[PDB]
């Protein structure tokens, strides 16, 4: 058996904003319970995407965390670079309090390494009152009705969607893949295609916002779109069901009482169906000590709803029905969004990442940002793309079809 006391380390990249039930304050109150097994909480300082380099660095060199945040996309990625450890033994103990689908999200090859954590459905945030003062009294369905009427709010100032090249790689890989994958293995080799219909469809969507000058550039995490939430110029716009506290505190409180959540229209040749931009597992790292005790804590953490969904998680745990913060439904109208939010999730299309998928987003947001003076098209994200995971796949040393 273990000594009394088991130290375990968990790295994480939760916002933690104001307002929020803070990871630290989460885990005082496990480490009160259990003096036994004592938990050490830290926010990653950095970007998102950065992480996992980290992660590398730091398994080279033995001080890694026990557990991590690794997104669900990254997962196949640090398995190939040996930096998980199989807990298989101790997942399927915990196995029945998450949903299905994001617990076979932790598993690589029918093992597990660790447990899941939220989704990151696709969905549309726009502000209802400026729609109205602008006569768009339906969010429109069709890609040609929704760019008719986009050109209507650019030409009164007033932009009805945003095009993040920031966020191309997480954002536009999940909308195009809403209607498909990009990624599949066939026996022996990975066959690639991201030159779908969806990635088509995608393209000519954010092709036409651009040509005519009717979706805002500003890159995601810029101070420019906050600038442009606060300023009232965008009104609508694709986001990550997560996004909510942060776009929330990214307006100053404009247009609190107007906002609603819709889910995205048939705009990406996505036919009723949304894609993944993120959602994460918590990953057990590869010479951890004490996998059993980090599973326990973590099995523990992830099933802690409310406070999760301050963090604007929508929770893979089903041991409890999330619930749409009271701040939350203020903001956004006196909408009940996590049921907006469930609706999407259960509408969410399935999608395999390739190991070095970072490497392809990064290449999308690069090519993604040629597209804002008209230098690049949006069509080449999907062309580069290809290319990009094409060649990181046998830089991995892994067959290509
Ligand atoms: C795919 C990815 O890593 N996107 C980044 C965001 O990550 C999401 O973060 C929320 C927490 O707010 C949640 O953990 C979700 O599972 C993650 O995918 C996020 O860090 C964002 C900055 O706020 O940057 C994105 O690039
Ligand atoms: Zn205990
Ligand atoms: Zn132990």
């Amino acid at each position: 058996d273990d000594g009394g006391v088991v130290n375990i380390t968990y790295m994480h990249r939760l916002p933690d904003s104001e307002g929020m039930t803070l990871v630290n304050d989460i885990v005082a109150k496990w480490n009160k319970q259990h003096p036994d097994i004592q938990v050490k909480a830290t926010k990653f300082d950095g970007k998102a995407s950065d992480m996992i380099k980290k992660l590398e660095t730091d398994v080279k060199s033995g001080e890694a965390p026990d557990l991590a945040q690794v997104g669900y996309a990254e997962l196949p990625e640090v398995f190939t670079k040996g930096l998980l450890q199989d807990v298989t033994q101790y997942a399927e103990q915990y196995k029945n309090d998450f949903a299905s689908g994001p617990y076979s999200l932790v598993q690589v090859g029918g093992k597990a390494y660790g447990l899941p954590q939220d989704t990151g459905p696709l969905v549309y945030f726009y502000n209802k009152a400026e729609f109205e003062k602008l006569g768009i009294t339906e969010i429109p369905q069709t890609a040609d009705e929704f760019i008719a009427a986009a050109k209507t709010a650019a030409a009164a100032g007033k932009y009805i969607m945003s095009y993040q090249p920031d966020e191309a790689g997480n954002m536009i890989s999940g909308l195009a893949g809403a209607s498909g994958g990009w990624y599949k293995v066939k026996g022996d080799s990975w066959v690639v295609n991201t030159e779908t219909d969806g990635s088509k469809a995608t393209a000519d969507f954010y092709q036409q916002l651009l040509d005519a000058k009717a979706a805002t550039t500003n890159p995601r995490w810029d101070p420019s779109f906050d600038a442009s939430i606060k300023d009232g110029s965008l009104i609508g716009t694709v986001a990550a069901a997560w996004e909510a506290p942060l776009f929330m505190t990214s307006s100053g409180g404009t247009g609190s009482g107007e906002w609603q959540v819709a889910q995205l229209g048939d705009w990406f040749g996505n036919a009723g169906k949304t894609g993944p931009d993120g959602g994460s597992a918590v990953a057990v790292l590869k010479n951890s000590k004490h996998p059993k005790e980090a599973m326990e804590f973590l099995d523990w953490f992830n099933t802690q709803v409310p406070d999760l969904v301050s963090q604007g998680l929508v929770p893979a745990a089903t041991t409890e029905d999330a619930e749409t913060p009271s701040e939350w439904s203020t903001f956004f109208g006196g909408q009940d969004i996590m049921k907006e939010f469930k609706t999407a999730n259960n509408n969410m299309g399935d999608f395999t990442y390739m190991p070095g998928f970072s490497a392809v987003a990064a290449k999308m947001n690069e090519t993604a940002a040629k597209a804002t003076d008209g230098s690049g098209k949006v069509a080449d994200i999907f062309s580069d793309a290809q290319t990009t995971s094409v060649d990181t796949l046998k830089n991995f040393g892994l067959s290509v079809s």
